[PDB]
């Protein structure tokens, strides 16, 4: 046997960090969940029982809880870059850092219309979050994403026009309920190293809001003729307004809510142009995915 | 042996309904989580194998989706008061109907600085919930609460002063994060029956905006001693803004975050007041708990 | 306003004790979530910013650590019984001391058909638990369950000869599939203290033992006119096979699988007696409770 | 901007199906969750609203229910080949059909120690999983895997010997516990079609047999020098006993148990060799991956 492919690190590390100006009193934090997988001449810690080649994963997170104390922890973009780039550089035989940061909400608390210098709350359990691949003598790969974000549309949604054979039972509609969670990955250029990165430093937090705004409002004024369509629309004004990306994904689940047919009961009317009371349903869903590029 | 208490119903209930005003085009849409548990003279289906006495709990389902169609959803105290009411009304041998209600947010969503007429989003996983008790002869109880409605203040908590023994290793301190999930509970006086509920229809929203606006300016502005001297503050400043309340509830975990001494890394410091990067800690957590009444 | 009732204490802390036997070389492994919280004149801690009344909650989880370092954590009942004792004669001042215990399964592996004397498997995440309320001056009340139990009969299940009216929809059904998370809670009879619950200790787990083996039995073999009947069976057999236990409660969700019409699709016969192929329902779901008590 | 890839299809399927013999009167169950993503040419539905290409989700779930009423639903390998050749065999313009299942367990009962004809256990939340990937034109790549297997060794495992820097704290250790999540993943050769899938079909029971057996020998029996070390060893076992499977995947956590020092406390002595009462840690885990091919 031979070892192929190898890497270890460590999972589910929870970061908070709060920055204190003390000048005008007011506070701001960051949380985080994070991990770092590294690869390298690590094999004979596989096959000859050599610990000699790991760099202990208790270690990795004092590192990752120390990177944080030395330096920015926002954006996301850059700190998993200087992190990546710490082990490929402390340890000749680690040759690439993988790093996932999962960012949480901790928004500024508004108390009688002012916001509060030290108070915060989490407004929904969306994330933002990167994947940053550090690959020694290859640079630094940023993948970006929003997810998590759960939103419905009560019209203006539409399916019709499918195909139609012996395996098809459902009814076209012109009027049904959408709802999804969105998942929205931006693939940035291939950066040189963590001077580059830097270099783009103000574009990280400007394109997630981008992404953001554009997955809200395509989503709310398309009439929709699939999730699909839509979904699409959104991928090309990425694309558009941020010539550093080369791709955008979009995952979409197609979260069904069923009409209920109560005509059983009394005549009850609630289905149609009458329909008012849905079934959420849990399981199953759509899955709508795909990747955008430029022609 | 003997059937010394029993219920039965069904749980888990998903509930969706929209309103539409074809004069304005708004759409509004209300989702929540209904269970529906009765009790009565039932015992023999339990001991006799007597199905005569049992509402089948996929008619329970109907009726909750009946009933929705055929009264408003809210607020939440009112429905859960109109459906168990029909439960005991309609069945002589059904003698209590148990409601709960989880409601879940849609809340509006802006879009270019206007709200929009049919898209909402999930701001967050906070709760607005109720048990509505329809008991026949003895009226409607009910509780309303808020959950799941979590928070952080990085400064302005403190806790010293506790009892100090053989089995104390804690550090007083002077400056603390405190953070938790907010669960609040208010208790009104007993309702006579569907139209005391309808009565006090204004004040069930009413006294929910004041819960959760006395919760979140004393979480931010008390320079907490201890959960217990904060919570016990919003819970008697919400009995003093609700007379029809009898009793107000909190159940708060004290979500840890921990200061993580780096000393042994280049002498890097980072306790006391110049904390600023933790470690939040999943388990345990403490959980302090009250029932507040009027002297 | 006025404390009405008030508790704290520490949830969700994670135990694991191991025993060796460096005789036979055999070691056996315990794992446990914990909970305790306190009563007691501990009003002025919410209502004066009084912390001299608090027992840190870390330091009762110091106090769970050192209880379990002390004595046998097994079985349950026991060590719930020890901790709760030592808060309230600890602490003049604390009069009532509340302990959740939730038992987490590692099983014995079997390797080459022996038992292996130090690796252990989670066989399910059924959960044997403990509620153990020690009450200065009233004894100690021991409720003991276990949940989580999640069984399927796929015949010899049956619900026929229901309430029929407007509002049911619900086919008659000879022979359905039966799905269910047993949770199955038997109270003992009140202990006067911690003497009496040692003097009974082997009855902790024989009648743990009894309620599982009863449960599963009647479960396979009871040809059910419903839940309610089959259910009333376990708690019947249970209570007269421990004279020292006062209730036996159920709790049983009716996890539903639905049959699925076919015939649309070539005449396909995939209902009544022709069916195969099921779609299990997540939600909703039947939920029956009741408790037993002796005639 | 142009579509680069793109699927779509049905999520979260939900499956039971019962086999029924009537001879013998014994009935066996088969619970799964199926997703099935096609892709081909569909990238129209995306680009300009060309719903004419979508083969909708909801007769991609009516097609998993009558493909499985139509063939044996194990092997999974064999039912998702059968499954999503249909759909690359059934749509000209669908060339790729890729079919996730995950395998729930319902595991006969003993009754009087006897195997009850028609009632089964949930023993345990380890899954048994496919993922089969049908390509028109380049045949069938089909992974399985095991997961979900929780297993704690409570001696046997060391960690010594590994890398030593101002990053690092941990104490070396030659005793310790390992505690871990099996994540284990064989790769099948390229199978032609559904013909050579057939051709094998007692090769994928037997397969996943040797890898549960290998894994579960090997973690019991194996003086641990590293989490590496061991996963090695099971995977190069898996490969020297099935000549058809090219690689062999582990991810498995480090799901840490730290000792105690509770010496602060009447000296108490819970470390070292002394070491009885640990604190398992939810979060954060070592992580540690390898894929193993042949020489
Ligand atoms: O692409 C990745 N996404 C994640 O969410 C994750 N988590 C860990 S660990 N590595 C990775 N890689
Ligand atoms: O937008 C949609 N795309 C699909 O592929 C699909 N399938 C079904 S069903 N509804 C929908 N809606
Ligand atoms: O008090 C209650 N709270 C709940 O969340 C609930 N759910 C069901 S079912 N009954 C109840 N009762
Ligand atoms: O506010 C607090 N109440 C307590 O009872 C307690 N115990 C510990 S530890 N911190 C805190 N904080
Ligand atoms: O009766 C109880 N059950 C539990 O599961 C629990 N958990 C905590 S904390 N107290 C309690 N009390
Ligand atoms: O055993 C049952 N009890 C019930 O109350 C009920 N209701 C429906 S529907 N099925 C069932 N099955
Ligand atoms: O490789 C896969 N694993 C899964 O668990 C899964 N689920 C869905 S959908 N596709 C896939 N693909
Ligand atoms: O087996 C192990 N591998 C590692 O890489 C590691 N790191 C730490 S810490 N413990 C362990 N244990
Ligand atoms: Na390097
Ligand atoms: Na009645
Ligand atoms: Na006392
Ligand atoms: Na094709």
């Amino acid at each position: 046997s031979a070892v192929k492919a190898a890497r270890y690190g460590k999972d589910n590390v929870r970061v908070y960090k709060v920055h204190k100006d003390e000048k005008t009193g007011v506070q701001t934090v960051y949380e985080m969940t994070v991990c770092v997988l590294l690869e390298g001449e690590i094999e004979t810690s596989y096959t000859k029982a050599d610990n000699s080649v790991i760099v202990a994963t208790d270690s990795i997170k004092n590192t990752i809880y120390i990177t944080a104390k030395q330096n920015p922890v926002t954006p996301p973009e850059l700190f998993g870059s200087i992190l990546g780039t710490h082990f490929i550089e402390k340890y000749n035989h680690i040759h690439a850092a993988h790093v996932n940061i999962v960012c949480h909400r901790w928004t500024r608390m508004d108390i009688d219309g002012k916001p509060h210098p030290h108070s915060f709350i989490r407004d929904s359990e969306e994330k933002r979050n990167v994947q940053v691949d550090v690959v020694e003598g290859k640079g630094i790969d940023i993948k970006s994403s929003l997810s998590g974000l759960t939103v419905l549309k009560s019209t203006n949604s539409q399916f019709w026009g499918f195909l139609r054979d012996e395996y098809t039972t459902l009814k076209e509609t012109w009027d049904r309920i959408l709802s999804t969670d969105v998942d929205a990955t931006w693939q940035w250029k291939n950066f040189s190293g963590l001077q580059e990165v830097r270099s783009h430093v103000p574009k990280f937090d400007a394109t997630w809001a981008t992404a953001r705004e554009v997955t809200l409002k395509t989503f709310a004024e398309d009439n929709s003729a699939s999730v699909q369509a839509t979904m699409y629309k959104m991928a090309e004004q990425i694309l558009a307004r941020q010539q550093l990306i080369e791709t955008v994904e979009y995952s979409l689940p197609n979260k069904h809510y069923f009409e209920i047919d109560l005509s059983w009961h009394k005549g009850l009317q609630n289905t149609g142009k009458n329909a008012e009371v849905f079934a959420p349903q849990s399981d199953p869903n759509g899955l709508i995915k795909c990747t955008v590029g430029r022609s």
